[PDB]
């Protein structure tokens, strides 16, 4: 009766600020799992009052920004965000994303756009 197992064809895909967004459909009140492709950037800050946002980087290579701070990325990585801090990031990567607990929209809090021109991507 239970699932356990969730499938890319069976995912919904969408484009968020640059990303495309594999979300899987699974709920589990303690943590969200997704696939973030990027190929430039997120081209938007943001913070989660809430959860942590932890980006294993399967592959490629990128610059996040946290709180206005750059940590560099590269494939293996694991870049560990705490609630409450400022988020965007450049790069040409495939990562997966942690977000615990589970992702609500209502606790991202949109800061400001980054212009397409600001990444070295």
């Amino acid at each position: 009766m239970t699932k356990y197992k969730y499938t890319v064809e069976e995912s919904e895909r969408f484009n968020k600020h640059g990303i495309d967004l594999t979300v899987y459909g699974q709920v589990d009140p303690s943590a969200t799992v997704v696939r973030v492709s990027v190929e430039r950037g997120h081209f938007q800050e943001f913070f989660n009052v809430r959860s942590s946002y932890t980006y294993y980087v399967v592959s490629g290579q990128g610059v996040f920004y946290l709180n206005s701070e750059a940590v560099p990325a590269g494939a293996t990585d694991l870049i560990t965000v705490p609630p409450n801090t400022r988020i965007h990031y450049f790069g040409s990567m495939e990562m997966v994303l942690t977000v615990a607990p589970a992702f609500n929209e209502q606790d991202e809090r949109h800061v400001r756009f980054i212009s397409e021109s600001e990444s070295p991507y």
